[PDB]
Formats: structure tokens, C-alpha cells, sequence
């Protein structure tokens, strides 16, 4: 991948009915960043990928899932409450349907593409960790 | 009536000095017309009234900033960036310097120069937003 | 009172089934500090008052309630996980019986001395605010 | 078996430099004999293994600190202050400098000098404690 790998967490043990809050500083001048959740690096239930400019996307959020290292079909959100070099916060509610809380107060649904009962893997790409909290 | 906001928390003796920041998280009242976070020395003397308006007065999805001295409002500054949804959580961070910086949750900042001399912000209030947390650094 | 008044919060609207977490820096070299919860300054459901040295108490927590400015009967805890000039954290679970979570993992019960359904008043004395959060 | 702790979170690519601190909140496993928070470059090379022991080996209600290089443990440092209860939440803060400072939740600090040269802590692990939050400053 092109992005700079930042923090990874393994053995996260995040079960359904719980949420993860990710705060961090978006890389200055970056084209895109991502927060990934899943079972391991090859198996992502949620790849949340705001793009300043990448591929055909400009100030768009791409969401996707990855199974055995193959990407599923992208879903795209046009709301874009981000600025590179700035702090941001994303909250992920883990249920049968994931809810991504954007920092502008919008909630984006993303249904689980594959059955999963525990998220053990979390990764940050092109965003420097400030804090991660689970509730 | 609805031209008035419901008072939420008031914090006194905040002792926020220049070179420091305050972070406010809270849940915006559902269906509300506007909400505010106010900073100053007391309710009559505000160095920064940060008032996002969903619909109020002539303003639609617009941030109004102002100051208040001796209970009289000064000139409004308006910002068109509007990263808020009523009924949702939000976070505003205020960097206290000679020029206040209002960090919006979409990563934009709004400068707001101190309109009167002030060295300590001791008063912070929330209106039409329910406290989740307040942090100082 | 002798202690330095630090932050006060009014209109806190803390209902039963919820908790407040108070982080702060204990005044350097201080004799005691307190976190107070109640309906207003004259009416405290919980005055949590760790004493380094005050009155007959040395490295003891005094808990009390105050009604119309008159103190009730003190309850005292000997566990003393505090150091003056240092950061600390106290968590208060609001129920019919308040639970004070000390930073050493101990939970101290304090029953409500008077009927109260909302805590609207919070005060810090001889401790400088770092953060207050409600859940 | 019970001489081994259950692995909890592992964080890699932490990029913690000197002059900065990491704060770890978590819930200590109920009934457990010991728990640990480890800092270093990987699991074989630890600049600080902070291991409060309820009862383990010759140690009762004692903090064991050590370092590990090339998967070999160095000399244990023991601290008698023990502000922990199994099954409860706890918070440990680590200030990374030439001398690490371990801030215990009772307000005591434990110095732990760097036993080998290190400029970045990239690995952080929790054993017999369930993550609540990790924060860097
Ligand atoms: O679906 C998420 C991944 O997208 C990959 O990029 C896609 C791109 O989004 C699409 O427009 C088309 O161009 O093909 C690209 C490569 O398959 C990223 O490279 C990857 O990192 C994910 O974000
Ligand atoms: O400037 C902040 C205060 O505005 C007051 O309303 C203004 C209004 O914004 C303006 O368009 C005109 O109508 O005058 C009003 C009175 O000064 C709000 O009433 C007040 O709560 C502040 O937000
Ligand atoms: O009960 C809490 C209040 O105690 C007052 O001090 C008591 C003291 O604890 C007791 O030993 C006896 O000496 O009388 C004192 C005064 O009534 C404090 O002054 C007050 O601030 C509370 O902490
Ligand atoms: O020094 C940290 C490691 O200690 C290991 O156990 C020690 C034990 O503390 C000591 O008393 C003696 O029994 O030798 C043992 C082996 O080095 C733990 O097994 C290990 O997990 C660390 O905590």
C-alpha cells in the first residue's frame, strides 16, 4: 500500500455492543488516511478511508471490507469533515451493522460483509495516534 | 421561549491562562435551533461566545462568534463552515492566546482576536448542549 | 473554609445510573483536598475529603454530607492512595448508594443521607482541574 | 498455565519518542496473580516491563520492573508501593526519557533508567489487563 503504517493493535477483543474511539493527527499534506478494523491485516470488516485526492475521489470517504486480502465493493460518502495536518476523531460502533460516527455529527452505516463476532485488529495509516478508547 | 437556549453546565474558577487550551465535548440538543459554548470572566463579560446556528435570526447553518462586555454584545463574526448535527455529539477546542483559536471538529480553525484585555478565562458555559467532558491542557 | 476553591460546576444534571470522573493535580504541599457533589454549595450528597494531615486525621479519607450548611456525621477510610503535587483520579457512581472509586482500585460505599435524584453541583477544592467526564 | 499471563493488546508502531508520555488505562483481570504493561521495541527487547504481582514467585503485593534484551531478562527492581486491586480499573503513565518515570495511580513515581540505548518505543503490550484506553502526549 502507499500510506505510512502508523499504530497497529492486535488482540483488541472488541465485541458487538461496544465501540472504539480513535483520535489522531492526520498527516500534513496527505492524499488520504485510513482507520482499519478487522480480524487481522488480511481480513478487514471496515476500512474507513477518507480521501483528500486519490483515484477518482476528491474529498470523499471510501468505506470497504477485505477478505483474505481481496477488497470488496467500495461504498462512498461525500460528507468530508477533515483537514490534513489537523486532529480528527472517528468513532466505530460494532454491531451487525457498523456505525461510523464522523466528527461533523453524521453517522454512516456499513453492514458487516462477513460474519464476525470480535474485532481483534485495528490499524491507523497516515494518521498519528493521539488516543484510542473502548467502551 | 425558543429564541432563548436552555442553560446547561456553567463552570466557574476555570483558571485557564494564555498558552493553554480547553476541550469541550457534549451532545447537542435534539431538534435545537442553535447551541453555544461561552468563555469569559462571567456571563456578562465573554471573550468568546461560539454560537453555531442551525436556524436562528437571519442565520442558517452558520457559526456566529461574538464577545460581550458589561452585558452588551459587540460585532458578530460569522463562519460558514458548519460541522454539526443536532442530537449528535460534538467537540470544540479553544486555544487561549491574544488571538483565540476555535478548533472546529472538521479540522478547521477560526481565529477570534481578544476584543478586550484578558489574562484568565474563568467562566465557561454550555447552552443547548449537554456536557460529556471538559479537559484542559 | 480554608481550602482554595478551584473549579465549580453548576447545572451538572447528573442522574442516578451515571458516573462522574474527576482528574486533577493535588495542590503541592497541601494538607487536604476535596471533591464535592450535591444540589448546591450548601447541600452536599458527597464531600470526599482526603487528608494528608488535618484535625485528628493523617493519611485518611473523610467522607461526609452537608444539608443546609450543616455537616452530617463523618465516615472515614484509611486507604490513602494520594500524593500532594501529583495527579489523581476519582470516580463517583451515583446511585442510592454512591460508590467512590479510589485510584488504587478500591470502591468505597457512601449511602445518600438525603433523597436526591440529580446532582447539579460539583466542586474541586485544593485540586487543579485536568478533566471532568460524565458517562 | 497460571505462571503465564493471558496476552491482551499488543500495540506496534507506537513511535513514542523521548520527551513524551504514554497513558494506559485498563481493567486488571479478576482474581489474577499478576499483570504487566511492557514497553520496548518488540517482545524480545523491553526497556520497561512493569509487572505488579499480587502473588507470584517470592513476591506478594509487589511491583517488579525489569528490562529484556535479546529475549533475556536483566536484574529485577522491586517496589513495595502496591495501589492495585484485581478486577478493578487502573491507570499507569510512562514518561519516556533517559530515565523512564513510571507514574503509579497513587501519585508515586518509580524511576527506571534506560538499561540499553533506545530513542523510540514502538511496542507496548498488556498482559492480564484489558484495554480501556491508551493516550500519548
Ligand atoms: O477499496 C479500498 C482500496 O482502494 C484501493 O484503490 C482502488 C481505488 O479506490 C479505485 O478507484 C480503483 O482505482 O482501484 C484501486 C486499487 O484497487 C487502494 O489502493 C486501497 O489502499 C484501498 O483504499
Ligand atoms: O451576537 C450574539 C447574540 O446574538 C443575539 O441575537 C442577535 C442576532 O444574531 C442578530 O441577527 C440580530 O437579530 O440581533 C440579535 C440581538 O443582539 C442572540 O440573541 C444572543 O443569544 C447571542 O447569540
Ligand atoms: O466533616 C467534614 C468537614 O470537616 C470539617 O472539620 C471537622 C473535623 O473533621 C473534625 O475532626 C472536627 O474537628 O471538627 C471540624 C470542624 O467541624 C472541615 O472544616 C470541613 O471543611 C469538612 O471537611
Ligand atoms: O523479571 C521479570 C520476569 O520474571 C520472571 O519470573 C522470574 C521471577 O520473578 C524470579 O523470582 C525468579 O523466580 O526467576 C523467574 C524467571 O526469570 C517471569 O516469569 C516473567 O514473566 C517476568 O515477569
Amino acid at each position: 500500500m502507499d500510506m505510512e503504517p502508523d499504530v497497529r493493535i492486535t488482540n483488541l477483543n472488541l465485541h458487538k455492543g461496544h465501540r472504539v474511539e480513535v483520535r489522531g493527527r492526520i498527516a500534513k499534506g496527505t492524499n488520504r488516511f485510513a482507520v482499519d478494523l478487522g480480524t487481522d491485516s488480511r481480513n478487514l470488516i471496515c476500512h474507513c478511508n477518507p480521501r483528500f485526492e486519490y483515484s477518482v475521489d476528491k474529498n470523499t470517504i471510501v468505506l470497504n471490507s477485505k477478505q483474505n486480502d481481496v477488497w470488496d465493493i467500495e461504498k462512498k460518502e461525500t460528507a468530508f469533515p477533515f483537514k490534513s495536518g489537523s486532529e480528527t476523531m472517528l468513532i466505530f460502533d460494532f454491531e451487525d451493522c457498523i456505525t461510523v460516527h464522523l466528527p461533523d455529527g453524521k453517522e454512516i452505516p456499513f453492514t458487516c460483509r462477513f460474519p464476525i463476532e470480535v474485532i481483534n485488529y485495528l490499524a491507523l495509516n497516515n494518521i498519528e495516534l493521539i488516543s484510542i478508547s473502548v467502551h
